């Protein structure tokens, strides 16, 4: 068992469903789908070294810009301490510290 041999296949025109979790994209083509999957398969070495943030990017520039959001404005800011937070729940629960 050393030799080998492979080959494609064909069948009626059916609806193909992306074998990816969450994804809701479909296509009635085997060629178009493969091209789409390319998006799911890749690599994201660049990681946001921010507190709380656990996202990642592929392009260096992409990240840089994203980071700006942290080094700028925040969708969550306290009143008393006037601090900034990434998550909402944290802010709500945080208040406790202020009050009794
Ligand atoms: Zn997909
Ligand atoms: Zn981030
Ligand atoms: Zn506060």
């Amino acid at each position: 068992g050393s030799s080998g041999s492979s080959g494609p296949d064909l069948e009626k025109r059916r609806i193909h469903y992306c074998d990816y979790p969450g994804c809701t994209k479909v296509y009635t083509k085997s060629s178009h789908l493969k091209a789409h999957l390319r998006t799911h398969t890749g690599e994201k070495p660049y990681k946001c070294t921010w507190e709380g943030c656990d996202w990642r990017f592929a392009r260096s520039d992409e990240l840089t810009r994203h980071y700006r959001k942290h080094t700028g404005a925040k969708p969550f800011q306290c009143g008393v301490c006037n601090r900034s937070f990434s998550r909402s729940d944290h802010l709500a629960l945080h208040m406790k510290r202020h009050q009794n």
